[PDB]
């Protein structure tokens, strides 16, 4: 057994079916977003990030950089202890106090990501009830499914979207066994947003907890800046609401929001929460101004819908074929593996367009796409230049 | 089945055994570690921090704090995406390349916390090695035992440090079978010392590769600041080299080091690092400088051990006995979950002094502790304090 031969052929395979995948050395520019420095071998150049989930530019905001700097300077670099020992840092406090409040729940608890707060908080809550079944969504993302297979947990994959083939999987168990339905307010790849009355309903019907991963809607829809049960006026109707601060909040870190007994349960048995060092106070306080800015304004959501239907109004008559939805996010349709990673190729290097291209098995083979996602900092000019370089590449496949 | 009724029946199991929590809330005073603001109903009080993992301090320092500082005001409050899409920074890269020069290997692979690091690496390496049998230190980190249970690949647990029942768990194997030996360099709660050279010579008379967790090692020990492998000199024998960058190094993160193929290999397919947003620059930028710093500095590891050793002697000449090791660790063993929470709760309302109960599933029971962290930054007077404040409480408790 040569393990660095092993390692080296595992890549190889990777390689030769085109999904070998290197990072782009960007530096975002605080002030000037969506500008960062694209760092190439040969010397640096700039370009426009159009495939940044940082979808309101909370990463530059002023009252978010100002919190951070002032965390730094009272508390230092990082929290010095998990939150049990050591490490619960009044910020925590404060942020965690925030997004209960932002989702009307009695309690929340803070988590290092997104992902750990899906990955612990769904292998502890469905593997310490004892026969629960899991219905998850087929197309819940990656931190959702790891943390529903690391329960061990009976599990049901309920067709995307559909209250009607949930109730189907629901409608054979006992009232008495523990259930957890699974689910997201918005899916990332299609930009479509869930049923979550419907599928409340029918939760309801079988004495199901619900869990919603509002990663892509919080700060981003509803009056409070709360997701889609907060504009939907339902948000008191989900066991737990999850999300991250890494996205419209611009920072890093995961949460859940529930009941005062749910949060303490996985504060309490999560071992993905109680063994790994706190996130750093200047992070608790960025997300805390971030939230609070979200709370109290809604300026940079108009601008990022306004963004958002510019770009699509535009690609509609420059003839640019995008996956239509409700939400934010502009999947710009491609529909070949090769051409989808040619296109991202020259957008980059002929154009300073900096956006990925998405293929199998992220997405079906024949829907490959390069996911877009303005934000309140992309002018009409940017577009301009991002509809004409589509526009010139999609005539040049034409002949 | 009420759920809410559920979750507060086995809440009630933990105060019922003594081991339900109540986290303090602190702020740590930058600049004069290791004072905190403690906030309690009562209200603020200033407490000294005696169970802190910012081993050095490196939290409060200037060079870590303008890095940080920096780093905000240029490249913003985070990294904005996933490492594959937009959320690759310089700062990352630059700290990938450190990571890789500390312990001497080809790469360096950056997770957002060392439990993450652990949890990925291990799931992904055992998964995607078919038939894979995973020998574990009988004492790994909950981190490595979740990798390890996350894979489903066929696991031996080890006697604790024990090479000659590591030999025999190897011996009954499938010799064609790929073999992964996971285990720390300082365990954290007895502050012991892996006998990483012996565990090494078993492994490679067996064709197993090494998997060594140094989250207590790294930035306290060696020439280079690289921990006990490269104290030993014997860094370049584990093909992955695990590490945090939350304690001595004073921030937040996880990594690996090994081979590029090794680390090309977990970062292509670990889905908790793929699937993550990538850790905010100034977090990069702050243990890059953390980094620099300790690989050419080794003045805070020499006052780390001066604090440690009059600490040790100060308990010994009182009569307050501790668990004496090679480390940094002081644990000083007390017995039962509800007195340790007593002695814990008692150091905090009478003395002013923050030391946290260590309880029964972390250690065994009957084994609950006072882990204490002597830090450079803890005084002559800070240590008679403590030492003065549990002789006190050992007379009133029995334990003299």
């Amino acid at each position: 057994m040569n393990y660095e031969a092993y390692f080296r052929r595992q890549l190889d395979g990777l390689h030769r079916e085109g999904r070998y995948r290197v990072f782009a050395d960007l530096e975002r520019h605080a002030g000037s977003f969506p500008r960062a420095t694209h760092h190439r071998p040969e010397g640096a150049g700039d370009v426009t990030v159009w495939c940044s989930n940082d979808y309101l530019g909370m990463g530059q905001h002023p009252a978010v950089l100002t919190a951070m700097h002032e965390a730094l300077d009272s508390c230092g670099a990082g929290a010095g202890g998990t939150r049990n020992i050591a490490g619960t840092n009044h910020y925590h406090v404060l942020l965690e106090q925030e997004l209960a409040a932002l989702h009307g729940k009695e309690s929340a608890l803070l988590f290092t990501s997104g992902y750990v707060s899906n990955w612990a908080s769904l292998s502890t809550l469905a593997s310490r009830m004892p026969g629960c079944v899991i219905l998850s969504d087929e197309l819940n993302h990656a931190s959702m499914i790891e943390g529903i297979r690391h329960s061990r947990s009976e599990t049901r994959i309920f067709a995307h979207n559909d209250p009607r083939d949930l109730e189907r999987k629901l409608a054979d168990l006992d009232p008495h066994a523990p259930k957890l339905v699974a689910f997201e307010s918005v899916y990332s790849m299609d930009g479509d947003i869930a049923p979550i009355a419907e599928i409340c309903d029918v939760a309801d019907a079988h004495n199901a907890m619900t869990y919603l991963d509002e990663v892509h809607g919080v700060g981003l829809y509803g009056p409070n800046g709360g997701g889609i049960a907060d504009r939907e006026g339902i948000s008191h109707r989900l066991t737990i609401i999850e999300g991250t601060l890494a996205k419209a909040f611009g920072v890093v870190g995961g949460y859940i929001a529930g009941s005062s007994a749910v949060c303490d349960f996985v504060r309490s048995f999560a071992s993905g929460f109680i063994f790994s060092t706190s996130p750093p106070p200047a992070v608790a306080a960025g997300a805390l101004a971030s939230i609070r800015h979200l709370r109290a304004s809604s300026a940079e959501r108009e601008r990022h819908q306004d963004r958002v239907a510019r770009l699509r109004a535009r690609l509609d008559q420059a003839g640019v074929a995008h996956m239509p939805n409700p939400s934010h996010i502009v999947p710009v349709m491609v529909g070949d593996a090769a051409l989808c990673k040619q296109i991202s190729d020259e957008l980059i290097s002929r154009y300073g367009i900096y956006v990925q291209p998405i293929n199998y098995p992220t997405v079906p083979r024949g829907t490959e796409r390069l996911r877009i996602t303005p934000s309140p900092q992309h002018t009409d000019a940017d577009i301009e230049h991002l509809v004409q370089a589509l526009s010139e590449i999609w005539t040049r496949v034409g002949l």
